[PDB]
């Protein structure tokens, strides 16, 4: 039968074998990505409704001198292999665990996220305003231990109510730089979302040069784009990076404390 095809991604250290453990128990298979000898493995699990199939993806900050787990991630999540994905959190470290969750709600992914390590988070004295969190990012949050199976239950939940993220206004880019974005998102491959089209922009624009793989003929007007930015603006590339950490950053002072 077809399976929800669902992707575990989060930055390393997040807590994020150990849920697919708790998740998939033995039902899993271990083989390597195509053409790197970088481990695969994906498991089976069964919600109320859903027969899951889980891909532990590797570890990584974002999805932009880099690594294979870095773009073994990106392609994955690129691919539309996945009809959702659970996004890993470290509670204790928010700030730094939230700039690969806006990535994934930028290109508009349907996915939840599993808020987990909370008890180091208790006992580091930080607490979550979960619900907070689920506004700003426009999609579940759900609270984890995954070392003590804690609201497994409770994912599994979310899984079965998997719907279309929240469209709500997350990063705050100036106007040029999304008028840039779109402009070379219009001469992209047609078949790709325009959402990702946007996103796969700003990512040119800031400097990701396998990005460009994706973008098609776009990949030519990047220099006239880049040219016209710098006229209107100091340094366009470290703009973008400003407007990520400012908006985490003020989310993160609302939803931590
Ligand atoms: N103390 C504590 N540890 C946790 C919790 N949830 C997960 N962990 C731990 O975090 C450690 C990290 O291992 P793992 O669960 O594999 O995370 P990972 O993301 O797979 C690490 P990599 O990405 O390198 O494979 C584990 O020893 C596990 O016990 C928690 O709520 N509290
Ligand atoms: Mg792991």
């Amino acid at each position: 039968m077809k399976k929800l095809t669902i992707g575990l991604i989060g930055n390393p250290n997040s807590g994020k074998t150990t849920l697919f453990n708790q998740l998939t128990g033995s039902r899993q298979r271990v083989g390597n990505w195509a053409g790197v000898t970088v481990e695969r493995k994906e498991g089976q699990f069964s919600t109320t409704d859903h027969q899951v199939t889980l891909v532990d993806l590797p570890g990584t900050y974002s999805l932009t001198q880099t690594s294979l787990d870095e773009q073994i991630a990106c392609h994955y999540i690129l691919s539309g292999d996945a009809d959702l994905l659970i996004n890993v959190v470290d509670a204790s470290n928010l700030e730094r665990n939230l700039y690969l969750t806006l990535q994934l709600l930028e290109l508009g992914i349907p996915c939840i996220v599993a808020l987990n390590m909370l008890d180091i988070a208790e006992k580091q004295n930080i607490r979550i305003e979960i619900d907070a969190l689920s506004a700003r990012l426009g999609c579940p949050v759900i609270p984890l231990v995954s070392t003590r199976g804690r609201g497994i239950e409770a994912l599994k939940l979310a899984i079965d109510r998997y719907k279309a993220n929240e469209n709500v206004e997350l990063v705050h880019y100036a106007q040029p730089l999304l008028n840039e974005a779109d402009s070379l998102a219009k001469v992209m491959p047609s078949d790709i979302p325009l959402k990702q089209r946007r996103w796969l922009g700003l990512q040119m624009l800031e400097g990701d040069i396998y990005s460009r793989a994706y973008a098609g003929e776009a990949s030519q007007h990047l220099d006239a784009a880049l040219a016209r930015l710098r006229n209107e603006m100091d340094d366009p590339a470290l703009h973008i990076a400003d407007a990520r950490y400012q908006c985490i950053a003020a989310i993160c002072d609302v939803v931590s404390n």
